[PDB]
């Protein structure tokens, strides 16, 4: 494969992100960029606890990556390591690290600039976020995971959505909560996901005002002090939505009370929202 990077071209760094049976870690590469003879990385792989489900789901991922090809707003698959060892994916390295983290440094120093975040740099997290999610609609790709914390920042404030997935631990952590034989991302959810395991695009939209819901809050958690017990999936069937957050304009909240539609179809297409919130941005843009 064109893809192949030998494995002696890797250092392996501190680990950025684990779960039961993957993770993470930063990385130096040497020769694997053409223009940077040694470059930091991020490298995906499994732990020894790992079975041939997770192996085959991570070489399934490494197909849909080259299969999507490359878009700004998708973390860049740069190379892997399939042959002779354990499966490595290569990626660009993010400079700010996953998208909650960040808002949440960010709090106390929001402006709303070198200064300190604005409602420009929300917008433009929000426009970026809906072109990534554009491209993968485009190409077919159901995300089933949106939300801030599968967002990172690169060094220019580009957003690169990725999904953590076997790098996350999912068993221990409160935004997934136990339904069946999994953890599930439940206050990303939207309605048919979680009563009828329906996964789409549509359903990648309603997750999309989830996460405007995280940006304009700064990091916040969704529906924020509620447990997903039953009274919050009654709450949702009887067409509970979240309040507008303090750092959203009327016209972002009405573009998330869009995207929290109980008909599906009736939500908006990743291209139609990545066009409206372009024409929201101001003009120094
Ligand atoms: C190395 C590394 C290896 C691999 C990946 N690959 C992915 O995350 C990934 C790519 C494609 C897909 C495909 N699918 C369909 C399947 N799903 C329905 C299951 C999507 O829906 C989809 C498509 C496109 C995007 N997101 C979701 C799923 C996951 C990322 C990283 N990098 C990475 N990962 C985590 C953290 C960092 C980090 C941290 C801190 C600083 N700097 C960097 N970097
Ligand atoms: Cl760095
Ligand atoms: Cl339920
Ligand atoms: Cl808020």
């Amino acid at each position: 494969s064109r893809w192949e990077f030998p494995r002696d071209g890797l250092v392996l760094g501190r680990v950025l992100g684990s779960g039961a049976f993957g993770k993470v870690v930063e990385g130096t590469a040497y020769g694997l960029s053409r223009s940077q003879p040694v470059m930091k990385v991020a490298v995906k792989m499994l732990k020894p606890t790992a079975r041939s489900s997770e192996k085959q789901a991570l070489m399934s991922e490494l197909k849909i990556m080259t299969h999507l090809g490359p878009h700004l707003n998708i973390v860049n698959l740069l190379g892997a390591c399939t042959k002779s060892g354990p499966i490595y994916i290569i990626t660009e390295y993010c400079f700010y690290g996953d998208l909650v983290n960040y808002l949440h440094k960010n709090r106390d120093s929001f402006l709303s600039n070198s200064e300190g975040l604005t409602l420009l740099d929300l917008l433009s997290f929000t426009y970026q976020v809906a072109r990534g999610m554009e491209f993968l609609a485009s190409k077919n790709c159901v995300h089933r995971d949106l939300a801030a914390r599968n967002v990172l920042l690169a060094q220019g404030k580009i957003v690169k959505i990725c999904d953590f997935g076997l790098a996350r631990d999912i068993m221990h952590d409160s935004n997934y909560v136990s339904k069946g034989s999994t953890f599930l991302p439940v206050k990303w959810m939207a309605p048919e996901s979680i009563f009828d395991n329906l996964y789409t695009t549509l359903s990648d939209v309603w997750s999309y005002g989830i996460l405007l819901w995280e940006i304009f809050s700064l990091g916040g958690t969704p529906y924020p002090g509620m447990m997903v017990d039953s009274t919050f999936y009654n709450k949702i069937k009887s067409g509970y939505r979240m309040a507008k957050p303090d750092h959203a304009t009327s016209e972002v909240y009405e573009i998330m009370v869009k995207c929290w539609n109980s008909e599906p179809e009736k939500r908006p297409s990743f291209y139609h929202l990545s066009e409206i919130v372009e024409n929201l941005l101001p003009g120094q843009y």
